[PDB]
C-alpha cells in the first residue's frame, strides 16, 4: 500500500511531488527518536520496510523511482546533521574526554548515535551507480564537523561506510580535490589517536585501515603502528581484529613488493596470538505439531558474529600462501624481546617461608613459584570467577610479604611487585578498586613514615610512581599516581621535623629536582609528567611558607623554558597547554606576595643567569625585556605578556605608556633593537619549492622580528618615530614558488604574509602623522598581486585546499586589509592596481551562456572565483570607488540579467546540489547592487506556461531559492508593505504566501535581533485598513482562511498590542473578528481553527466584549442540537464535537478570564455528566492557581453570582454549579491564605441558612432546598481546607462577622452554625409524604457539615454523646430513619483472591493448630466517618454512643436491614477499633449472615467478607462460649453446605476454602451436619457427577480429623 500510494502521487505535476520528498525527511525523524539501548521497538525493526521500499517494485509490480527514493533518503541522512549542534561540555585529567562526558543536549546525541548505525544498517549494499554523486560533499561535510568536534565516535563510521562503497565502486584511480583531502585527514589521524580509549580509538582504527591504500600505497610507514594495533587490541572485541586481517590481505597484492619487505617485522610478529521446547515436542511422535514448533524457529538466523575459530583458519591459510622467505620472521624477534623478561627468577635467592599447618606435621612450602601466574591472573583474567579470587589471593600475599619483614629484606622483589598494585588499583573494575584504592593508601603511609625512611624499598615505590607517571599509552594511570604523589608530599612533611631531614634523598628537593631534569629532558612525555606533577602540587606548598621563594619560581623559568623547549614537537599531543596551565598558577602566586614582599635576600639561582645575590623582581623583568625577543613560537606570547603583566608591580607602579620611553631615552635605540634582533640581523633556489633546514630557521627568526614590533608600536607604548625592513626586500622576490618536506615550507611561507599584512593594516590605522614613514615599494606590484592570489587560486602562493583554518582566516585579515585603505593617501593605488582584476567586464564576460551541464571544473573555477571576488568586494568596506558602472541615479544591469538568466535557466529545453549551489550563489550576487525588488515580484506574478511535457511558470522558481529571496525582504522597511500591497486582489495566494514569508522568518530571528517582530506588526497593521474587503458570497471559505490566519500569525508575532485605545487598527481589526465569528458561514468541523484564537482580544470592558460573548453563544446554541451529547463515537460528531470542546476548554485554561468561566459552565451544567469531566477536573486544577489572586476571587465571585442570581432554573441546574465546578475551584488549591472569600460571603446566605421553611408550593420549595444545600456545602467546603486558628480562634472572621471587634472570644458563631446543622438531620418526617428525596440529602450533607465542624474542633475531650450520636428517641427525634434511606433496595449479586484465601488459611492454621464504591459506600457520609473513626481510635468493656450505643442497637433483632448492612459495613471498614474490643462485638455480625432475611438470596457478598473478617481476628474469642452463635454457626454451616455448587471453575474452591477453613477454625463446637452429605453421594443414573460435591465433601470433612460416623445422627 505504501508503495502503491507513493507511485500514484508520483505520476503527476511536481508540485505534489514534494510530499515525497518531505514524507521520508519526516519520517526518518519519526522512526530516529525513541529511547535506543509492552515493549519498545528501538530501530531495527524498520529495516525490512527500508530495504523493501527501494528498489523491490520491480518484483513488485504484479497488479499495480528506485532513484527518487534514494536521493530523497542520503538527503535527509545529510540534512539532519547540519543542524544538531552536538556540541559537549562539563583531579587532572590528560586523557581528553575523560571527565568530559556532559552532552549538552543528550536527546539529540540519542538522536544521533541511533542515526549512524541506522544508516549504516540500510546502506552498505545496492548502490551500483547511485551512491556515486554524493561522497565529496559527505565525506568534506563530515571532515568538517569532525575537525570542528573531534572526538565524537560516529563520524567516521559513516565516513567508513562512505570509502567502503567508494572502494566498492572505482572512483580512485589517481574528482581530484577529494583525493587531495583524504591523505592530509589521514596523517591527521594517524598522529592524533594516540590519547584516546576504546572505543573511540576502535572507530578510528576501522576508518584508517579501510583507506584503498592500493591507489594510496604512498607513505605505508605512518599506518603500521595502526595495523600492530588492531591485531594487540584484538583477542577479545573481533571485528576490528577482523578488520585489520582483510586490511593486511588487501595490501599484500596490489602493493609492490619492493616499499613492503622491510615492514614483515612489525606486521607479521604480532600475528602470534591467534595460534592457539522442540525435543518437548518430538517425544510425542511427529505429527505435524513438531513441524509446527519446529518451522516457528527454523528462521530468526541472521548474524555474522565471527567467532575466533574462523580468524584462526584464516590465519593458517593467509599465513601458508604469504611466502616462504618471509614467514620466519614471525618468532625470530621474539624470544629475546618480551619472552625472556618474564622467564627469568624474581628473586633469585628464594624467600617466603609458609608451614602449613596439616593434623601433625606441618611441612614448609614457598610462596614464590606461582608468584608470576598469581600477578598475570590478577592483572588479566579473559574470565569473571578467577579474576576475583586472584585479586584477593594477591591482596593477602601482600599482606603477609609485608608483615614477614619486620621480625630477611625484600627488596629485589617489590620492584616486580609494586607495579602491579597501581595497575590493578586503578584499572576499570569496581570491586577490585573498592578495594587495592585503601591498599595504596595504607602502604604509602607506611612507607612514608621514619621507621622505613631513606630504605631501599621507598626509592622502589617512588620510582615505581614516575615510572606510573611517565609512559606511553596509560591515560588512565598518571592522574591516579597524581593523588599518590599528593599523599606522598604531604605525609613527608606532616611528621618529620626539621632538626633532622637535611640529608635524605627521598626528600623534597630531591623530587623537585627529579622534576626539573625531567622537565628539560627532551621526551615530551618526560615533562608532561613534571607538568602533571605541577597541576597537581600546586593547590599545595602555595598552602605552605619557607618553601616558596627559594627555587621553584626560580625554575617558573625552568618551566617557561620547558615550554621553549616544547617547541614543535606536535600541536595535538597537549604539553602546550599543559604547561600554560602550569604557569597560570604560578603567575596568580607570583602576584599575590611580591607586590608586598620586594625584598633583597640570597634566593636560589634559576638557569641562565649570572650569579647575584638579591632575585626581587628587577632581575626577571629584565629578564624577560632583553629576552623578548626569543624566536620561539609559542613562549613568546608567554613572555610578552608576563611583561605587560608585570610592568604595573614595580615598586614606581610603572605603565608601558611611560616606561619604554623612560627606558629608551637612555638606552638608545639599539638596546631596543638588539633584543629586538638577537644575534640573527642577517640564494635563487628558493623559486624551486624546498625545505632547507636553515630557511626555516631564518623564517622563524623573521615572524619573530616582525611580531615583537606589532604590539608595541599597533599599541601607544612607545613613540614610533624613535624607532622608526631590507629583509622583507630579500624575501619578497620568489614568494610564489623535498615532496612532503615542501609543504612544511609551505606552511611557514603563507605564516608570514597573514602576520604583515595585519602589521601593514595597523600601522597605518595608528599612524596618521607617521603615514609618510612607510617606504614606498610596499605599493609595488607585489603585495596587490598576491592580494588577487590571495583571493583566486590560493594553491600557488602556500594556502593549500586542506587546511580548513586558514582558508576561514582569510576572510578576516585580506577585507581587512582592504578595509584599512579606504582613508590613506595611497588609496588610489590600490585602486588603480585592482580595477584591472576585480573588473566588470570580466564579469560580464564570464558569465556565459554555457553554463549549465556536465562541466565539472571548467566553468566552476571561475564562477567561484568571480563568486568570491564580488561577495569579498562588498565586505570590502569600499566598492563605490570601484564599480560606478551606472549613472542615473544608482543601478546595474547585468544583476537583472542574471536574475532572468536564473528564471531562464531552468526552463525546460537538471537538479545537482553543486549546479543548483552555483545557482543560489548567482541569484544572491544578482541582490547586493540595489534594490531590484519589484523586478522580481512583479516576475512571480507571471502567468506565463513553462511548458513542460506546463504548471505554472514561477512559483517553482520561488520553491527552489526561498531563503535569500525574503531575507532580501526583510532589510528595507517602509516600503516593503506597500510594494506588496499594491499586488492585492489580483495575487491574492502569493502575496499571502509572500506575508508568510515575510512573517515566519520574522519571528524566528528574535533573540538575535529583537527589533523585526514588533515592527513588522505596528508597520503591517496600519495597512490593513484597507486591504479587508476579502469576505463576502462568492467562497468565503477560500481568501478569508487566509486572512484569519495572517491575523493569528501577526497578532503572535508580538503582544497583543492593537486591541487597546483604539491604538491601531482596533476597530479594524476588531469588525475583523467580529464579523468573522458572528456568521455561521462555513460547516461544521471547520470553525474550531477560528474559534482557537480567543484570549487575545479578551481584556476590554463591557459592552463590545459581552457582543463577542452573546453572538460566541448564539452560535454555539445554533450549534448543539437540544440539551446533551446525542454523539455516539464513531462519527464526524462526537470526535470534532469534543475537538472543539476540548480546544474550549484549553483556551479557558490558559486564559484567566472571569467570563468564559460563566459560558463553559452552562453548557457543562447541562448535561448530567459530561464525557470529558475529567478534563473539567485537570483543567480546573491548572486553573487552580494562577497567580496574583484578586482573579481567583473574581472567578469565585462571578459563579457565586451567577448562582446566587434569582432566575427560574431547574433544581438540578442549580445545584450542579456549586457540586461541581466551583467546589472543584475551591477543592485542589485556591490559594491557602485566601480568606476573603470567607469574609465577605458568610451574612447573606447564612441568613437564608436561617430562615423559614414555607411549605406551600413546590416550585418555590425545591429552589429554596437547592439554595440551602448549596449553603450547606459551601459550608463543608469552607470548614474543610480552613485552619482551626483563625476560625475557632482570636482573629478576623468574627471579626468579620459579628459587627467589628467585640469581646466575643471566637467560640460563639460556630456554636450557632452547629445548632442549625444538628436541627438540619434531625427532623422526623412521620406524618408527611412531600419533597424528602431532596430532604436525605439535605441532611446527609448536614451530617458532613457535623464532622467537618467537629474537625475544626481541636477533639481535646469527647463532646459525641451529644453530638451526631445519642438523640432523644422518646420525642422521635430519630437520626438513622431518615437519612439512611429504607425505601430502595439493595441487589448484592452472588460474585461476577485465592492468595488471599491461601494466606488466610495459612494464618487460621497458625492461630487455631483506596476503597470502592460499589453499592452502599456511596452513602455519602461514609468517608467522613471513617476519618472520624480513625481519629477516635488513634487519638487517646464498651464505649457508650460509638461503640456501646451500637451495641444496644445491633443486638435487637427487631430493627430494619438497611441500618445493619449500614453499621456493618461501617465495622468492616474500621474494624481496628473493634480490634481491642471484640470479645463483646461476636455475635451481631453472624446474626445477620444466619438470619434469614438477608437479601437476594442471601447476601452472599456480605456472606464471604463477613466469614473471612470474623475469622481474620482469630486467636481471640473464636465462636464457641456463646450459646446462640453455637447453633447460628451450625445454621450457618449446613446452609452454606446446601448452597455449595455455582457451577463455574474456581469459585467451588472458593467455595470448599471457606468450608475448610471454617471448620479448621471451629473444631470444638463439633455440631457437623448429616444425612445431607448422605443427601449429596446417594445419586444414581451414572452419567453425572450428582456425587462429585458429596465425595469432595467427605474428602474435606475427613482429611482433618473425627470420623465419619453415622449411626448417631444420620441413619
Amino acid at each position: 500500500a505504501i508503495v502503491k500510494v507513493f507511485l500514484a502521487l508520483a505520476a503527476k505535476g511536481p508540485v505534489l511531488r514534494n510530499c515525497i520528498s518531505t514524507v521520508v525527511h519526516q519520517g526518518l525523524i519519526r522512526i530516529c527518536s525513541k529511547p535506543v539501548v509492552w515493549k519498545v521497538p528501538t530501530y531495527k525493526d524498520y529495516v525490512d520496510l527500508f530495504r523493501h521500499l527501494l528498489s523491490s517494485d520491480q518484483m513488485m509490480d504484479s497488479i499495480l523511482l528506485n532513484h527518487l527514493l534514494y536521493d530523497e533518503f542520503v538527503k535527509s541522512v545529510l540534512k539532519i546533521v547540519e543542524k544538531l549542534d552536538l556540541t559537549l561540555e562539563i583531579m587532572i585529567p590528560t586523557s581528553d574526554p575523560a571527565a568530559n562526558l556532559h552532552p549538552a543536549k543528550p536527546k539529540d546525541f540519542s538522536a544521533f548515535i541511533n542515526l549512524v548505525e541506522f544508516c549504516r544498517e540500510i546502506l552498505p549494499e545496492k548502490q551500483a551507480e547511485f551512491f556515486e554523486p554524493w561522497v565529496y560533499s559527505f565525506s568534506y561535510e563530515l571532515i568538517l564537523q569532525s575537525t570542528r568536534l573531534p572526538l565524537i565516535s560516529g563520524f567516521y563510521k559513516l565516513l567508513s561506510i562512505t570509502v567502503r562503497n567508494a572502494k566498492k565502486i572505482k572512483y580512485f584511480e589517481g574528482k581530484y580535490s577529494c583525493f587531495a583531502l583524504f591523505v592530509k585527514f589521514g596523517k591527521e589521524v594517524a598522529v592524533k589517536m594516540k590519547q584516546y580509549k576504546d572505543e573511540l580509538l576502535a572507530s578510528c582504527l576501522t576508518f584508517l585501515l579501510s583507506l584503498p591504500h592500493n591507489i594510496i600505497e604512498l607513505d605505508v610507514r605512518a599506518y603500521v603502528p595502526a595495523l600492530q594495533m588492531a591485531f594487540k587490541l584484538g583477542l577479545s572485541y573481533t571485528p576490528l581484529a577482523e578488520v585489520g586481517l582483510n586490511a593486511l590481505e588487501e595490501w599484500s597484492i596490489y602493493i609492490d613488493r619492493h616499499v613492503m619487505q622491510p615492514y614483515y617485522k612489525d606486521i607479521l610478529p604480532c600475528l602470534d596470538g591467534y595460534l592457539k521446547a522442540l525435543s518437548r515436542a518430538a517425544q510425542k511422535g511427529f505429527n505435524k505439531v513438531v513441524l509446527k514448533h519446529l518451522k516457528k524457529t527454523k528462521n530468526l538466523s541472521s548474524n555474522e558474529a565471527i567467532s575466533l575459530e574462523e580468524i584462526r583458519i584464516r590465519v593458517v591459510q593467509m599465513l601458508g600462501s604469504l611466502g616462504g622467505q618471509i614467514n620466519k620472521n614471525l618468532l625470530t624477534v621474539t624470544s629475546s624481546d618480551e619472552m625472556m623478561k618474564s622467564y627469568v627468577a624474581w628473586d633469585r635467592e628464594k624467600r617466603l617461608s609458609f608451614a602449613v599447618p596439616f593434623r601433625e606435621m606441618k611441612p614448609v612450602i614457598f610462596l614464590d613459584v606461582f608468584l608470576p601466574r598469581v600477578t598475570e591472573l590478577a592483572l588479566t583474567a579473559s574470565d569473571r570467577q578467577t579474576k576475583v579470587a586472584a585479586c584477593e589471593l594477591l591482596h593477602s600475599m601482600v599482606m603477609f610479604m609485608l608483615g614477614k619483614a619486620t621480625q630477611p629484606p625484600m627488596y629485589q622483589l617489590y620492584k616486580r611487585t609494586f607495579p602491579v598494585l597501581l595497575r590493578l588499583a586503578c584499572d576499570v573494575d569496581q570491586v577490585t578498586r573498592q578495594l587495592y584504592e585503601p591498599l595504596v593508601m595504607q602502604l604509602i603511609h607506611w612507607f612514608t613514615n621514619n621507621k622505613k625512611f631513606e630504605s631501599q624499598d621507598t626509592v622502589a615505590l617512588l620510582e615505581a610512581i614516575l615510572d606510573g607517571i611517565v609512559d606511553p599509552v596509560d591515560s588512565t594511570l598518571r592522574d591516579f599516581c597524581g593523588r599518590c604523589i599528593r599523599e606522598f608530599l604531604k605525609w613527608s612533611i606532616k611528621q618529620i621535623t626539621p632538626q633532622q631531614q637535611e640529608k635524605s634523598p627521598v626528600n623534597t628537593k630531591s623530587l623537585f629536582k627529579r622534576l626539573y631534569s625531567l622537565a628539560l629532558h627532551p621526551n615530551a612525555f618526560k615533562r608532561l609528567g613534571a607538568s602533571l606533577a605541577f597541576n597537581n602540587i600546586y593547590r599545595e606548598f602555595r598552602e605552605e611558607e619557607s618553601l616558596v621563594e627559594q627555587f621553584v619560581f626560580e625554575a617558573l623559568v625552568i618551566y617557561m623554558e620547558s615550554l621553549a623547549l616544547a617547541h614543535a614537537d606536535e600541536k595535538s599531543l597537549g604539553t602546550i597547554q599543559q604547561c600554560c596551565d602550569a604557569i597560570d598558577h604560578l603567575c596568580r602566586i607570583i602576584e599575590k606576595k611580591h607586590v608586598s614582599l620586594n625584598k633583597a635576600k640570597k634566593r636560589r639561582l634559576p638557569r641562565g643567569f649570572p650569579p647575584s645575590a638579591s632575585l626581587c623582581l628587577l632581575d626577571l623583568v629584565k629578564w624577560l625585556l632583553a629576552h623578548c625577543g626569543r624566536p620561539q613560537t609559542e613562549c613568546r606570547h608567554k613572555s610578552i605578556e608576563l611583561f605587560y603583566k608585570f610592568v604595573p608591580l614595580l615598586p614606581g607602579n610603572r605603565s608601558p605608556n611611560l616606561w619604554l620611553k623612560d627606558v629608551l631615552k637612555e638606552e638608545g635605540v639599539s638596546f631596543l633593537i638588539n633584543t629586538f634582533e638577537g644575534g640573527g640581523c642577517g640564494l635563487l633556489y628558493l623559486r624551486g619549492p624546498f625545505s632547507l633546514q636553515a630557511t626555516l630557521c631564518w623564517l622563524d627568526l623573521l615572524l619573530a622580528a616582525l611580531e615583537c614590533y606589532n604590539t608595541f608600536i599597533g599599541e601607544r607604548t612607545v613613540g614610533a618615530l624613535q624607532v622608526l625592513l631590507k629583509a622583507v626586500a630579500f624575501f619578497l622576490e620568489s614568494i610564489a614558488m623535498s615532496p612532503q618536506e615542501g609543504e612544511r615550507y609551505n606552511y611557514s611561507k603563507c605564516t608570514v604574509v597573514v602576520r604583515i599584512m595585519e602589521f601593514t593594516t595597523t600601522l597605518l590605522n595608528t599612524s596618521p602623522e607617521g603615514w609618510k614613514l612607510l617606504k614606498k615599494d610596499l605599493c609595488n606590484t607585489h603585495l596587490m598581486r598576491v592580494l588577487v592570489q590571495t583571493l583566486c587560486e590560493p594553491a600557488s602562493i602556500g594556502f593549500n585546499i586542506g587546511d580548513v583554518q586558514v582558508m576561514a582566516h582569510l576572510p578576516d585579515v585580506c577585507v581587512n586589509l582592504m578595509k584599512a585603505l579606504k582613508m590613506s593617501p595611497y588609496k588610489d593605488i590600490l585602486e588603480t592596481h585592482l580595477r584591472e582584476k576585480i573588473t566588470a567586464q570580466s564579469i560580464e564576460e564570464l558569465c556565459a551562456v554555457n553554463l549549465y551541464g556536465p562541466d565539472a571544473q571548467v566553468d566552476r573555477s571561475r564562477l567561484a572565483a568571480v563568486v568570491s571576488a564580488c561577495k569579498q568586494l562588498h565586505r570590502a568596506g569600499l566598492l563605490h570607488n570601484i564599480l560606478p558602472s551606472q549613472s542615473t541615479d544608482l543601478h546595474h544591469s547585468v544583476g537583472t540579467e542574471l536574475l532572468s538568466l536564473v528564471y531562464k535557466g531552468i526552463a525546460p529545453g537538471s537538479l545537482d546540489l553543486s549546479c543548483k549551489q552555483l545557482a543560489s550563489g548567482l541569484l544572491e550576487l544578482a541582490f547586493a547592487f540595489g534594490g531590484l525588488c519589484e523586478r522580481l515580484v512583479s516576475l512571480l506574478l507571471n502567468p506565463a506556461v513553462l511548458s513542460t511535457a506546463h504548471f505554472s511558470h514561477g512559483e517553482y522558481f520561488y520553491s527552489l531559492f526561498s531563503e535569500t529571496i525574503n531575507t532580501e525582504l526583510l532589510k528595507n522597511l517602509d516600503l516593503a508593505v506597500l510594494e506588496l500591497m499594491q499586488s492585492s486582489v489580483d495575487n491574492t495566494k502569493m502575496v499571502s504566501a509572500v506575508l508568510n514569508g515575510m512573517l515566519d522568518q520574522s519571528f524566528r530571528e528574535r533573540a538575535n535581533q529583537k527589533h523585526q517582530g514588533l515592527k513588522l506588526a505596528t508597520t503591517i497593521l496600519q495597512h490593513w485598513k484597507k486591504c479587508d474587503s476579502w469576505w463576502a458570497k462568492d467562497s468565503p471559505l477560500e481568501t478569508k482562511m487566509a486572512v484569519l490566519a495572517l491575523l493569528a500569525k501577526i497578532l503572535q508575532i508580538d503582544s497583543s498590542v492593537s486591541f487597546n485605545t483604539s491604538h491601531g487598527s482596533f476597530p479594524e481589526v476588531f469588525t475583523t473578528y467580529i464579523s468573522l465569528l458572528a456568521d455561521t458561514k462555513l460547516d461544521l468541523h471547520l470553525k474550531g481553527q477560528a474559534v482557537t484564537l480567543l484570549p487575545f482580544f479578551t481584556s476590554l470592558t463591557g459592552g463590545s466584549l459581552e457582543e463577542l460573548r452573546r453572538v460566541l453563544e448564539q452560535l454555539i446554541v445554533a450549534h448543539f442540537p437540544m440539551q446533551s451529547r446525542e454523539f455516539p463515537p464513531g462519527t464526524p460528531r462526537f470526535n470534532n464535537y469534543v475537538d472543539c470542546m476540548k480546544k474550549f476548554l484549553d483556551a479557558l485554561e490558559l486564559s484567566q478570564s472571569p467570563m468564559l468561566l460563566e459560558l463553559m459552565t452552562e453548557v457543562l451544567c447541562r448535561e448530567q455528566q459530561h464525557v470529558m469531566e475529567e478534563l473539567f477536573q485537570s483543567s480546573f486544577r491548572r486553573i487552580a492557581r494562577r497567580g496574583s489572586c484578586v482573579t481567583q476571587v473574581g472567578l469565585l465571585e462571578s459563579v457565586y453570582e451567577m448562582f446566587r442570581k434569582d432566575d427560574p432554573r431547574l433544581s438540578f441546574t442549580r445545584q450542579s454549579f456549586v457540586d461541581r465546578s466551583l467546589l472543584t475551584l475551591l477543592w485542589h488549591c485556591s490559594l491557602d491564605a485566601l480568606r476573603e472569600f470567607f469574609s465577605t460571603i458568610v451574612v447573606d446566605a447564612i441568613d437564608v441558612l436561617k430562615s423559614r421553611f414555607t411549605k406551600l408550593n413546590e416550585s418555590t420549595f425545591d429552589t429554596q432546598i437547592t439554595k440551602k444545600m448549596g449553603y450547606y456545602k459551601i459550608l463543608d467546603v469552607m470548614y474543610s481546607r480552613l485552619p482551626k486558628d483563625d476560625v475557632h480562634a482570636k482573629e478576623s472572621k468574627i471579626n468579620q462577622v459579628f459587627h467589628g471587634s467585640c469581646i466575643t472570644e471566637g467560640n460563639e458563631l460556630t456554636k450557632t452554625l452547629i445548632k442549625l446543622c444538628y436541627d438540619a438531620f434531625t427532623e422526623n418526617m412521620a406524618g408527611e409524604n412531600q419533597l424528602l428525596e431532596r430532604r436525605r440529602l439535605y441532611h446527609c450533607a448536614a451530617y458532613n457539615c457535623a464532622i467537618s465542624v467537629i474537625c475544626c474542633v481541636f477533639n481535646e475531650l469527647k463532646f459525641y454523646q451529644g453530638f451526631l450520636f445519642s438523640e432523644k428517641p422518646e420525642k422521635n427525634l430519630l437520626i438513622f430513619e431518615n437519612l439512611i434511606d429504607l425505601k430502595r433496595r439493595y441487589n448484592f449479586p452472588v460474585e461476577v483472591r485465592k492468595k488471599k484465601y491461601i494466606e488466610i488459611r495459612k494464618e487460621a492454621r497458625e492461630a487455631a493448630n483506596e476503597l470502592e464504591m460499589d453499592e452502599l459506600n456511596r452513602h455519602e457520609c461514609m468517608a467522613p466517618l471513617t476519618a472520624l473513626v480513625k481519629h477516635m481510635h488513634r487519638s487517646l468493656r464498651d464505649l457508650p454512643s460509638w461503640m456501646k450505643f451500637l451495641h444496644g442497637k445491633l443486638g435487637n433483632p427487631i430493627v430494619p436491614l438497611n441500618i445493619r448492612l449500614f453499621l456493618a459495613k461501617l465495622v468492616i471498614n474500621t474494624e481496628e477499633v473493634f480490634r481491642p474490643y471484640a470479645k463483646h462485638w461476636l455475635s451481631p455480625l453472624l446474626q445477620l449472615a444466619a438470619s434469614e432475611n438477608n437479601g437476594g438470596e442471601g447476601i452472599h457478598y456480605m456472606v464471604v467478607e463477613i466469614v473471612a473478617t470474623i475469622l481474620s481476628w482469630t486467636g481471640l474469642a473464636t465462636p464457641t462460649g456463646v450459646p446462640k452463635d453455637e447453633v447460628l454457626a451450625n445454621r450457618l454451616l449446613n446452609f452454606l453446605m446446601k448452597h455449595v455448587f455455582h457451577p463455574k471453575r474456581a469459585v467451588f474452591r472458593h467455595n470448599l476454602e471457606i468450608i475448610k477453613t471454617l471448620v479448621e477454625c471451629w473444631k470444638d463446637c463439633l455440631s457437623i451436619p448429616y444425612r445431607l452429605i448422605f443427601e449429596k453421594f446417594s445419586g444414581k443414573d451414572p452419567n453425572s457427577k450428582d456425587n462429585s460435591v458429596g465425595i469432595q465433601l467427605l474428602g474435606i470433612v475427613m482429611a482433618n480429623d473425627l470420623p465419619p460416623y453415622d449411626p448417631q445422627c444420620g441413619i
